[PDB]
């Protein structure tokens, strides 16, 4: 009941991450295509939490750049939120933002000049922007999918969050929708839970859902895409609109989201408490540039194996469901896979030392 809020380091520590990994010689690359960033915000930041400040650099993509607004309420937070939270995690790590115009060709572009770098070569793209898959045009989701296809070749990984709106996100079309670019193949789709933890274990991890006011973790089944072949054997249920329909289901996997269980962070200067899914992407960002540090070499398209792993990585959410529209709670969470946290949260160590060689 009594709102809270955690550092990232704080949640880090919950889910275990790989100590004495910092992402050294790894690049993460941030997407926005909105607001911008300041100095004051970051150095404060990463100072206050004790860690050497990562280099952030801006990228200008089709004559964007980086401009925040000063508004703490803005795209600033986004920005920000991205960052402070990847940057404080894996401090070692280089930090690449990529400013494209609020357009499909936009994020489109961002997206591949990220990919391709050959000065700042990326090995892991977050992404917290999105929308309902099925309000997008055709044409700019088979483009975009492919630029995840093309990632996957090269060894860069691409991770999304899943949407803030619940089963429906955002749509009163009487249907249920999944959100993009999370709902492609090619990207690791980060859901919210509601996180109750300390230092050497974790309390309770529920789905997270505030109702329509306080939003809820993006999560169902695709429309457009397939059921994958690594993701058979999870149980993805048919989808709960009329018709029913096999599709790739949404999240992967789920970190802390809940806004009453938050990230405290700084944004234009003002400590604040920020949630969303948006701060699942960065976050497992950082996951993954200190193991691919400790590997040696990039693990990029992570999907597949993460399918195949022992059960034991992860931690299984299996309460509560990410209805926010009516009393009928689509979807809910269970034992195993579900449609609101995926395979569940991972234990940083358990997922290192499964991919060690
Ligand atoms: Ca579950």
């Amino acid at each position: 009941a009594a709102p809270t809020a955690y550092t990232p380091l704080d949640v880090a520590q919950a889910y275990q991450f790989p100590e004495g990994l910092d992402g050294q010689g790894q690049c993460i690359a941030i997407i926005a295509l909105g607001g911008g960033y300041d100095e004051t915000s970051l150095a404060q930041y990463f100072a206050s939490l004790g860690v050497s400040a990562p280099q952030v650099v801006s990228v200008s993509v089709d004559g964007a750049t980086n401009q925040p607004t000063g508004d703490p309420n803005g795209p600033d937070g986004e920005v920000e939120l991205d960052i402070e939270v990847a940057g404080a995690l894996a401090p070692g790590a280089k930090i690449a933002v990529y400013f494209a115009p609020n357009t499909d060709a936009g994020f489109l572009n961002a997206i591949t000049t990220a990919v391709h770098d050959p000065t700042h070569k990326p090995s892991i793209v977050s992404i917290s922007w999105g929308g309902p898959e099925d309000s997008w045009a055709p044409a700019s989701i088979a483009a975009m999918n492919r630029a995840f296809l093309d990632a996957a070749a090269l060894g860069v990984t691409v991770l999304a969050a899943a949407g803030d709106s619940g089963s429906t996100d955002g749509e009163q079309d009487g249907l249920y929708h999944v959100d993009f670019p999370a709902a492609s193949p090619y990207v690791l789709a980060c859901g919210g839970t509601r996180l109750v933890a300390s230092a050497g274990r974790i309390e309770r991890e529920t789905v997270w859902n505030d109702g329509p006011d306080g939003g809820s973790t993006g999560g169902g089944v695709s429309r457009i895409f397939p059921l994958p072949s690594w993701q058979e054997r999870a149980n993805v249920p048919p989808s709960a609109n009329p018709g029913a329909g096999s599709g790739r289901g949404v999240p992967d996997v789920a970190g802390n989201a809940d806004p009453a269980t938050g990230y405290e962070v700084v944004i234009d200067g003002e400590t604040t408490v920020i949630g969303g899914t948006s701060a699942v992407a960065p976050l497992f960002a950082a996951l993954v540039a200190r193991i691919n540090q400790k590997l040696g070499k990039p693990v990029g398209y992570l999907n597949p194996t993460l399918y195949q792993l022992p059960p034991e990585v992860f931690h299984d959410i299996t309460e509560g469901n990410n209805d926010i529209a009516n009393r009928a709670r689509i979807y809910q969470a269970g034992p195993g896979w579900d449609p609101c946290t995926g395979l569940g949260s991972p234990i940083g160590i358990r997922l290192l030392q499964a991919l060690l060689p």
